[PDB]
This record gives C-alpha cells, sequence and structure tokens, in this order.
C-alpha cells in the first residue's frame, strides 16, 4: 500500500487514533477526507509536503489555494483555513499556521491550532482527517511536548465537542523517533 498501520486507540466517545508510517509526500495520495498542511501566514506551499500535494493537485489546486491567499489574507497564529483538494483522494486540505517554539503562549497556542483544524472539519462535516507531524522541525517544538500537547488538544475536543463528524484521526509519520514517542503517548489511554 505505501501506508502500514502501526497503532489504533479509541477514545472515550469511540472515535479511532491511528498511527501510520509514510514519507511526508506520500501524504497527498493517502485516502482521507481531510489533510492538515501547516505552513506559515502566507500559506506558501513551500516544503516536501506543499510541492507534493502541488504535483497531485495539478493547476486546479494550487489556484484554489491562491483563492484562499486573496479571500483569507495573512493566516494568523493558531489559524487554520481550508482548500478543495482539486487533485487529490481528499475532499479538503486544512491548512494551519502553528506557533514557533519560544513564542510567547506557544503551548497553548499549538493546542489552539489542533482544536482549529478539528473545528473546521466538523463545519465542513468530515468524517476522517489526518495530521501529520505537527510542530516539530521547522517550529522547533520538542518532538515529545508536541506529542502530549497534540494528544491532549484532541482528547480534550471530543469530550468538549458532544457530536462530531470525525469517526477517525490519522498521525501519518516518517521520523522513528517520533514514531516511538506517538505509541507511547497513545498507550496513555
Amino acid at each position: 500500500d505505501g501506508f502500514t498501520v502501526l497503532s489504533t486507540k479509541s477514545l472515550f466517545l469511540g472515535q479511532k487514533l491511528n498511527l501510520i508510517h509514510s514519507e511526508i509526500s506520500n501524504l497527498a495520495g493517502f485516502e482521507v477526507e481531510a489533510i492538515i498542511n501547516p505552513t506559515n501566514a502566507d500559506i506558501d506551499l513551500k516544503d516536501d509536503l506543499g510541492n507534493t500535494l502541488e504535483k497531485k493537485g495539478g493547476k486546479e489546486f494550487v489556484e484554489a489555494v491562491l483563492e484562499l491567499r486573496k479571500k483569507n489574507g495573512p493566516l494568523e497564529v493558531a489559524g487554520a483555513a481550508v482548500s478543495a483538494g482539486h487533485g487529490l483522494p481528499a475532499k479538503f486540505v486544512i491548512h494551519c499556521n502553528s506557533p514557533v517554539w519560544g513564542a510567547d503562549k506557544c503551548e497553548e497556542l499549538l493546542e489552539k491550532t489542533v482544536k482549529n483544524c478539528l473545528a473546521l472539519a466538523d463545519d465542513k462535516k468530515l468524517k476522517s482527517i489526518a495530521f501529520p507531524s505537527i510542530g516539530s522541525g521547522r517550529n522547533g517544538f520538542p518532538k515529545q511536548t508536541a506529542a502530549q500537547l497534540i494528544l491532549k488538544a484532541i482528547s480534550s475536543y471530543f469530550v468538549s465537542t458532544m457530536s462530531s463528524s470525525i469517526k477517525t484521526v490519522y498521525f501519518v509519520l516518517f521520523d522513528s523517533e517520533s514514531i516511538g514517542i506517538y505509541v507511547q503517548e497513545m498507550a496513555k489511554l
């Protein structure tokens, strides 16, 4: 397949969390309704993932984001916004502007980003969403802290949003260490 399931876990309300291994690049061809693209204020798709979403999407999809750039403007911190996934199997791509490690209140802001992306899914009544590795790399969060926070916010959303469109959330990771941490953390419930 290119995608192999490494872990599972139901939450208190019955949503499934799946850990998947794959290169950041294959994410675009992954069968799931929404996909989270962490970029920046300018939603310029200028990194492996951005680029590969552009190759699998064609002009259709690149135009669609430039629309999203006009209509929305510069994306704020913890901001999330949508585009149609014209080329891809995903219906929508949820672009988000995560905070930077060492930013003021950056941990809450990372929780806030995650919730915003989830809100966006529910509001487009979507059934399954895939996270790649957020906060790590360009934003310099410690891998472990990012995973703690992200998992905490997701767990916090379903408990705080009584009935949601969202049935399945996937984590698509490539970094061996991050995989380790995610498996450990998912075992905390």
